[PDB]
């Protein structure tokens, strides 16, 4: 068993544990540092790395938000897409629900990507 293929499960859990204990100021500092590294990756076209950093930023941003500001049963726009996502329930910093374009698939998205409808 090459459990190393699951490297990101352990990295992800460590990140979430770390962010869950941060103050808002610490999260803002983390996001600023990640954003500066992302800017550098973007300016050099290092796409893979830019994507890794942006996924971390999206997660850090979810820890700054308040899960109670999101409502089960409400439908939101998924940031940077033309999709709509209806929330089934919240757990941690994620909203479990489904996209109106794939209503047979329950799935989870960080609350930071849910935008109130316009
Ligand atoms: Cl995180």
């Amino acid at each position: 068993v090459d459990l190393g293929t699951e490297n990101l499960y352990f990295q992800s859990n460590a990140m979430e544990k770390r962010y869950s204990q941060m103050t808002p100021h610490e999260l803002n500092t983390e996001i600023a540092l990640l954003s500066e590294k992302a800017r550098k990756a973007e300016q050099h076209g290092i796409i893979n790395e830019l994507a890794v950093l942006e996924r971390k930023i999206t997660m850090a941003k979810a820890y700054l938000l308040n899960p109670e500001d999101y409502s089960p049963g409400e439908t939101y726009r998924v940031e940077n897409t033309e999709d709509e996502f209806t929330i089934s329930y919240l757990n941690g910093v994620f909203a479990w629900g489904y996209r109106t374009s794939s209503p047979q698939q329950e799935e989870a998205l960080p609350i930071s990507v849910l935008q109130e409808k316009e």
